[PDB]
């Protein structure tokens, strides 16, 4: 599924990334956008064999199983799969998990190379939520 940004900004509001760990709907809505052009069905191979995937690009290395990552974890235990769903829980709730241990958002480098201080409300403005 590829959503709009108010699409988007509404879904995770509903699924409680509105300010979550402090970081406002622009914030995410702005992530999604530069990982995955708000494709839910994304996937990126990384040079170390890692896989991210979908609408907000979650590694392989330390997030999910894929079963081709030599040495990585499954902190959100659950399928790399479950994470290009149409239905974006699977990734919300894992990305919680992400922001919470410590970095914030500066885990997804897109967000600290192109949303991070930027004017992110741009990407919820005139969004019906
Ligand atoms: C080590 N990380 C913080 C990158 C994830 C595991 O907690
Ligand atoms: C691209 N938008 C104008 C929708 C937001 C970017 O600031
Ligand atoms: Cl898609
Ligand atoms: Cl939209
Ligand atoms: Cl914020
Ligand atoms: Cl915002
Ligand atoms: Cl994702
Ligand atoms: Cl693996
Ligand atoms: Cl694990
Ligand atoms: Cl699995
Ligand atoms: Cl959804
Ligand atoms: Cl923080
Ligand atoms: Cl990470
Ligand atoms: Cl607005
Ligand atoms: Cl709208
Ligand atoms: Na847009
Ligand atoms: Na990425
Ligand atoms: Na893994
Ligand atoms: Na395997």
């Amino acid at each position: 599924k590829v959503f709009g940004r108010c699409e988007l900004a509404a879904a995770m509001k509903r699924h409680g990334l509105d300010n979550y760990r402090g970081y406002s709907l622009g914030n995410w809505v702005c992530a999604a956008k530069f990982e995955s052009n708000f494709n839910t069905q994304a996937t990126n191979r990384n040079t170390d064999g890692s896989t991210d995937y979908g609408i907000l690009q979650i590694n392989s290395r330390w997030w999910c199983n894929d079963g081709r990552t030599p040495g990585s974890r499954n902190l959100c235990n659950i399928p790399c799969s479950a994470l290009l769903s149409s239905d974006i829980t699977a990734s919300v709730n894992c990305a919680k998990k992400i922001v919470s241990d410590g970095n914030g958002m500066n885990a997804w480098v897109a967000w600290r190379n192109r949303c991070k201080g930027t004017d992110v409300q741009a990407w919820i403005r005139g969004c019906r939520l």
